């Protein structure tokens, strides 16, 4: 019943808003704060009524520092990159699985594609586009997921909601097992 989740990733991946979106409800248009602290999230995961605290952590450099505080005891981690952002995706095995197999090596990850509503957004295609990229696919995202041992891999939208429920609720399973 009660459950600590840990979302890691590159710095503007979406970490916060998925957060938000998911415990209030309503992306944040103005105002999103670098961590969103202190959240317990009720989540019914079928039988049991779990309450899933959500610990958000950053970078921006020094906020690193800080980071390893957060991975005590976590049951679940959501590993977070934006398919908006190849750099973002190559994180991922660089980075953020070395530093989650170190702090946390038998929790399973959730392997997160966020902004997922920017895969057909054509500014996004066209930003990319001028340097030969392009959005992340969900075969690349479901590779990467298969090479680092993920749990499994879920894309979502903070922006449009899209997938964000299913997201919290495979995380949950996740931390039940
Ligand atoms: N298009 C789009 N932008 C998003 C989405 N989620 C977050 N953003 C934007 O991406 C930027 C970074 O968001 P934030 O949650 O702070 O990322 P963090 O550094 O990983 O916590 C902000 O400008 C957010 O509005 C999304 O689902 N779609
Ligand atoms: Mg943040």
């Amino acid at each position: 019943i009660r459950k600590k989740l840990v979302i890691v990733g590159d710095g503007a991946c979406g970490k916060t808003c998925l957060l938000i979106v998911n415990s209030k409800d309503q992306f944040p248009e103005v105002y999103v704060p670098t961590v969103f602290e202190n959240y317990v999230a009720d989540i019914e995961v079928d039988g049991k009524q779990v309450e899933l605290a959500l610990w958000d952590t950053a970078g921006q450099e020094d906020y690193d520092r800080l980071r390893p505080l957060s991975y005590p005891d976590t049951d679940v981690i959501l590993m977070c990159f934006s398919i908006d952002s190849p750099d973002s995706l190559e994180n991922i095995p660089e980075k953020w699985t070395p530093e989650v197999k170190h702090f946390c090596p038998n929790v399973p990850i959730i392997l997160v594609g966020n902004k997922k509503d920017l895969r057909n957004d054509e500014h996004t295609r066209r930003e990319l586009a001028k340097m030969k990229q392009e959005p992340v696919k969900p075969e690349e995202g479901r590779d990467m997921a298969n090479r680092i041992g993920a749990f499994g891999y879920m894309e979502c939208s903070a922006k449009t909601k899209d997938g964000v429920r299913e997201v919290f609720e495979m995380a949950t399973r996740a931390a039940l097992q």
